[PDB]
């Protein structure tokens, strides 16, 4: 299998970004600090992930360096959350950094490693500017020289007001884990230009509503589409689809591949002055995406 | 402003079939015994109506029968839920019906009473069966016996597992409160028969997603867009549309009338015009 | 009745706020913007008193600035909530604010004014620090031109991380509506002379008498009593835990529906409490 | 490692029992049906443990028969959860049952099978009565015929409206799995004689707050500990303590024992000595 | 012989209705709580039939379950009575009954079942009215649930304020043992009309006053001779009649059949020829 594990301090948001993941937003408010580790298990794509949640609480995070073989071992990647909003606690989240990656060097394992910048609200990111920006610039700096090359390091800004930067985030750490063929965008991009210029998103996503496929046109198709697809999936999971809402239209269709337990799901969004997708271009691109995914 | 009361037993389920009306059912998971009194305010169509939950155990029932001119004096709608799945607690409840009744008519009012025949379960129904019918019947013999034609009496049966049995009664609760014109029910028929056998059910709500007008082709129409409905709410909600979906079409729409703070809502289901649906809309504007 | 409101800008944290004082925190996850005016009444020492939540949304804010009469009226109270994390939108919230100020001007009442300086959570002023403060300085002295000396104006910081914030000034702002006499505190003091911390609280959990020998007997009660009040009303008492003891009392007063609810912390007297609450049920 | 599975028919419960466990009772009214198999990982005195809530709807017990070696194998305990309100659908879930027992027999495996007779709700066994209990006892019948002595069978009635329903029996399995020494009963039984008639009850819980050692002096100190013990846990986890609340007096202490990874937590409840609990403490951290 | 076993819980009145079928009302203020069972013979129409009455007391009903050949084997007729008054008990009734009936089938007899639904006083009745009604219908519901067709029941509302009602009902229960012939309902309707109008009321006594054949032309001749009969009967004994009061006049006669031991009481009440009379006598020797 696969072990995924989420560390990093106390109160830096590990345990709501899981919470995201799982759709469970409702239960953000209610959360206490995480005792210890909490472990479950889902599937991506046919293959079993072991997902770790580290209590960060101090009298925690000493257990974990006590015992390193029981925590830290066999991890294929280590989500190290920080928050940026609380720069008085950043020396001291780099310092249990620092002491986290040595017990990998102990345990002589080279995971991925995924720094989430968490709490990278919009608002907060609007007011803080380039300052923001600049202290993010520094703790890079200080990641990097303890990674000292060792070990593959991915940034992410996060936040829970952007449900995309997580999910995108957490899809992009599990293709670097099982990587996609190079036919996959080159299928997607192909079946949007075959379209002519009547489509402005596409996103192909699992049953745990991770990405495994996307296409924009643009920054602003981009923003429409990732802003409403949860509220799509929601409203087809409680119910092939066509929604028209605004100036956009939007196809949702499920399919299933062969090696995964579930269905996937497509949407595609074009203007809604556009000519409506013929059915047989969308399942000749559906008989693709079962045969590359 | 009208005064409507929720009233009866504890456990009976008043909470949550106000929970239920105010689009919060996640927290009837956490609901507690109500204590005492508990009251809201919220508008129907410009008009402001006060609602009180009133905790069903028996040391606040006391309460609210040595002070009867603080909770039942001016109440326009008692509405007396009952929970139907406990029998032994039936006689119980049709004595506290019997002391509210008594209280009405010590202050010599007549509010219009509205029993709630609860927890009326899809699964419970299935196995009960006819028993649960006649157990109803005997309900209402006592019932009846106890309000002697003083009073205007409607029933229904509800659940918080479906959500239509509670949204319509209480839009039937308040239209009686509120009575429509004939116009309206004759412009929704005559909208929906201007569409050919291309019409197979209306909803118009409001803010609240109370019925306002409906129209129902057949029953197996009522069921796909009474139980489509609250999903296509939660979608706009959250974000004019147009939903295709099987072998259906639906079109929602928002409108406002001169008299209400908020916009009404508009849905219609096809098989698979928006001159028809904008002059339909002018008509309503001009009836509702 | 009174009237109390509240008001202010969309994602100021309003609803957070009552669902706080309403005892539902779980469902803050569960928010979404709020609609129009949402009205429930409550009760507080005998007294009905409605509340009003305005949606602050800006179709929200048009509407109630073209029918005045319709919420701004007959208001005794007006809280107004300001992000004080969001200095981007602080223009904004003061040009509304002015607004609000401008209805009451011509409806020629005068609510007292209670400025929630909100989202004041401990990180955040941590990290923040003196640059905040500058920043509630400068709006102070907006407001202060706004109101011109016709208004009575309060104000309080609130964090739905710090529940006591929110509590507290919620009590506070009733206590000026319906204020109490000088016996209380004078009571509650003596009684301690005759103990670290000593809370009177209502059926809704508000303040009503308070007594802390010091800042940090202070902390250790008001975070304690929720968890205390929530093993009591789930199932007098006495509870002692670390180098700590706790008296817990129900007692009601002639004019109130539901009993209040005491509570008093002493280092680790039947008599002397009873004849304290017996006190509290002639001066309160 | 060991493997709990929770199967069953759709709607009979088991989502709801593991929120249960999980202290989530919150988000019992946001359930969804359980699409296939969902797993997680908890501790018990030192034991790593796999829970499978396998989703009870029609096409996934297809795919779990279709596969079985993906589901059911090597499964320590079986929990097979009934909806015992719902008698229309017993024939059907007597069958899945059969089926799953069929499927442990080809994979030559003898899991415990413990039943649970959910939604046993106190209001619903109070007004069915025996009309009940002989529909569970058919239920018995037809679940022996099954197992013809080749499982070990245990039967619990459960409800989420009694907590200690689903605690106790989730805990009883448990220590089956991993049994105790009956030095544990024996101490606790000898620690409530050296307090004389100073003992109604005691609990020994986990940091799941499962059951690991009981105590109760007759049926009324057993009603009185567990309905009280979940909020002193919640005061003691939200914040040693000793609380006396009407006639009676409790005290709480935490312990660690060796092979665990989070302190177990202690209550005595005594009618209204630092050194006598510190010494039972302490067999108890060489015993359990 | 046949055996007729009363059963069901102490104070339901079970002795009470053997004293009044005794004709020892008078006793009835001198009952004391039946100690186990007690056994009587009597004849009905040549028969043999032993009648058990069965204690009611708890620690009786324990010893009836426990050794369930030596008082419910061999039973024809099991008489079940309920105190209808005794609304907090009948859950407890209705459990023994349950108990019973599982010790027919195990027996694998199915006696006749006859529920006396007993106290239905005309005072207690008039004051419930139809909340006593229900309250019947329910329990009548669960004895059909218990029974699950496999026997045959039979109801009576019984009170000792009502001797019709009981002597009736156990008339009622012998002739469903004993089956007459179509031809004597037959006979005393022909016997009637050939009097033209002057024919009230007829009925046909045993030797325990028991009712073997009935007339009655409306319900005021009913109740003017099924009230009247109980005085002349203590009056012929005491002691061919014929007796004239207000506006009516009555008829009494003694005859035997050849398989009885002694004779039968025929009573017949006529608006105010021996010939006729014989004829009729002669015709019911053949038929009875
Ligand atoms: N503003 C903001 N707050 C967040 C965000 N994510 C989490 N929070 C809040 O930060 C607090 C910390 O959340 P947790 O998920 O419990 O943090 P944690 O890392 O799991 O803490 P431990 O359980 O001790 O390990 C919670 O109150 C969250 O509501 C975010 O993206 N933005
Ligand atoms: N099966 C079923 N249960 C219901 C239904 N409605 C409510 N309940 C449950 O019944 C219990 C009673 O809920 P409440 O709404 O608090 O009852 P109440 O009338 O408000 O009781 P008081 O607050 O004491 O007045 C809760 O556990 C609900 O989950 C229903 O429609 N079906
Ligand atoms: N960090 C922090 N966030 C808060 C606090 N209070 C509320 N929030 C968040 O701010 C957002 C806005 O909350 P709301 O209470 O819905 O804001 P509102 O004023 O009611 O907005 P409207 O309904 O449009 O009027 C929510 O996501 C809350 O979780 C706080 O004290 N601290
Ligand atoms: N009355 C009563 N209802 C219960 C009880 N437990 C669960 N329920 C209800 O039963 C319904 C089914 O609950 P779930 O836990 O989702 O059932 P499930 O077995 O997980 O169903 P699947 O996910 O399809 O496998 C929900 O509406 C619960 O509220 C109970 O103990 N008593
Ligand atoms: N009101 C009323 N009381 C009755 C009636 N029949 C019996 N009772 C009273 O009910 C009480 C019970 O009478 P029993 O005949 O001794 O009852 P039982 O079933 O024989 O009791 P056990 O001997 O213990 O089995 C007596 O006090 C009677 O006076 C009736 O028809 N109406
Ligand atoms: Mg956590
Ligand atoms: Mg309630
Ligand atoms: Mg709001
Ligand atoms: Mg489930
Ligand atoms: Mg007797």
């Amino acid at each position: 299998s696969e072990k995924i594990l989420f560390t990093g301090l106390d109160n830096s948001g590990k345990t709501s970004i899981i919470k995201v993941l799982q759709k469970e937003i409702s239960q953000i408010a209610m959360l206490k600090p995480t005792r210890q580790a909490q472990r479950k298990i889902f599937e991506f794509l046919g293959n079993d992930i072991s997902e770790w949640d580290l209590g960060g609480q101090e009298k925690y995070r000493i257990a974990y360096l006590k015992e390193p073989t029981k925590y830290f071992d066999r991890s294929n990647v280590c989500i190290y959350v920080i928050d940026i909003q609380d720069r008085g606690r950043m020396e001291e989240s780099i310092s249990y950094f620092s002491d986290v990656i040595k017990e990998f060097r102990k345990l002589e394992i080279s995971p991925l490693i995924y720094i989430f910048f968490h709490k990278f609200d919009p608002t907060y990111a609007k007011n803080e500017g380039i300052h923001l920006e600049g202290l993010i610039s520094q703790l890079k700096d200080e990641i990097r020289n303890i990674i000292e090359e060792e070990f593959n390091v991915s940034y992410s800004n996060t936040t829970i007001y952007d449900l995309w930067s997580i999910i995108s985030s957490f899809s992009d750490l599990l293709l670097k884990i099982f990587p996609q063929s190079e036919l996959l965008d080159k299928t997607i991009q192909e079946f949007a230009e075959s379209l002519d210029s009547n489509c402005n998103a596409i996103l192909v996503l699992d049953s745990n509503s991770l990405v495994i496929g996307q296409f924009f046109e643009n920054e602003e198709s981009k923003q429409i589409l990732t802003k409403s697809t949860p509220y799509f999936l929601t409203l087809n999971d409680s119910l092939s689809m066509i929604i028209e809402r605004g100036n956009k239209r939007f196809f949702t269709d499920q399919f299933r591949i062969k090696r995964a337990s579930e269905p996937l799901f497509l949407i595609i969004m074009t203007p809604k002055r556009g000519e409506h997708l013929l059915r047989e271009k969308i399942d000749s691109f559906i008989t693709l995406l079962q045969g590359i995914i």
